[PDB]
């Protein structure tokens, strides 16, 4: 029953839901094995089609599982679609061409996959952006000519990095664009950025529901760059929901799905419950709407943390 929508000009169709493999590389052994095994089963169960990690994720080991996983699954493999990254290692940057190219065969092996169908630069803010616009970009294009991948995209933290890279490169070289942290009801800039990639045909991909656990009950984790002016709004907007007996982490991804000219909301999943549980949050808003009793007390509670983000990459 999960809504399926289109992924700009590629033709696909990508579960408004995404699978994030980025928590299934932890620890490592039979448990985390069974555990992904499991999670990507009841995705597939639920109607979720797209899977999205990184050799970033685990130091590679999120590759692995989720390969293992989708292998384990049974679903013919047409029927789904897998992206991963490049770029970005637990050893540092490398955006150079002969990394990406061997990247792909890395990760393919890890996969356990003929091809992806997105191939997309982990983080280009790390990185130089000419060197993504005159060599990572024309290098994942010989790829594609080679079948190992079929889409291209970018990822990244700062939204300027999707213009910058766009407004540069011949039309047609950039398929799918990820961004993370700027569709939530704390911050919903990517609407600004919509209009720009309809455009020119690009896929919106988005992220980050939840802030980063910023949308949690739980918390932030210590980790988290956020300024202190948006992690206290956040917190006092999480209790604001715990004293109301609810959850912001469901109202929060709610709201990231209300938006349909952004293709798929990926989403860390690593337990059968969390796949459910969001993939639950994803039904009820289409059959029962969203709480905007709830999302307009807690919109006004986020106000002096609305849009703000934090610095992110190197310095071009
Ligand atoms: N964060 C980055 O640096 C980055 C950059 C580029 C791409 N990405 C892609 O985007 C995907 C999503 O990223 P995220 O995981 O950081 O998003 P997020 O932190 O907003 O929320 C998801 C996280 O919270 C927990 N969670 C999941 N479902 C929940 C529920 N129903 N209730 C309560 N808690 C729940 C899980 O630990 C998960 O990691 C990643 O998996 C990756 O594939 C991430």
């Amino acid at each position: 029953n999960l809504e399926l929508r289109p992924l700009g000009s590629t033709g696909l169709k990508v579960s408004c839901v995404g699978f994030g493999a980025s928590p299934l590389g932890r620890v490592f052994g039979p448990v985390s094995e069974d555990e992904a095994v499991a999670s990507v089963r009841e995705a597939f169960r639920l109607g979720i089609n797209f899977f999205d990690t990184s050799p970033y994720y685990g130091g590679t080991l999120s590759e692995k599982m989720l390969g293992m996983a989708l292998k384990a699954s049974g679903v013919p493999r047409d029927q789904y679609v897998v992206s991963t990254k490049c770029g970005r290692y637990k050893e540092g940057f490398d955006f150079s061409a002969e990394r990406v190219t061997r990247s792909i065969d890395e990760s393919l092996e890890r996969l356990q996959l003929d091809y992806v169908d997105i191939l997309q630069c982990h983080d280009i803010e790390f990185g130089s952006l000419d060197q993504i616009v005159n060599e990572t970009i024309p290098a994942l294009l010989k790829l594609k000519q080679t079948g190992k991948i079929r889409f291209i995209g970018i990822t990244g933290l700062p939204l300027g990095i999707f213009t910058y890279v766009l407004d540069r490169v011949p039309p047609g070289s950039v398929d799918v664009v990820l961004s993370y942290c700027h569709f939530s009801i704390n911050d919903n800039t990517l609407e600004d950025l919509l209009p720009y990639l309809k455009s020119k045909g690009v896929g919106i991909i988005s992220a980050s529901p939840l802030a980063m656990g910023l949308l949690t009950e739980g918390g932030p984790p210590e980790w988290h760059p956020a300024p202190p002016e948006l992690k206290s709004a956040c917190q006092d907007a999480a209790a604001f929901c715990q004293k109301k007996g609810k959850n912001i982490s469901k109202l929060a991804m709610q709201y990231s799905l209300t938006n349909k000219d952004i293709s798929s909301v990926l989403v860390g999943m690593n337990s059968v419950k969390q796949v459910g549980e969001n993939v639950a949050a994803a039904i009820e808003l289409v059959s029962a709407g969203m709480d905007q009793e709830m999302l307009s007390e807690v919109e006004a509670i986020l106000k002096p943390g609305k849009n703000l983000t934090w610095p992110s990459g190197i310095q071009q």
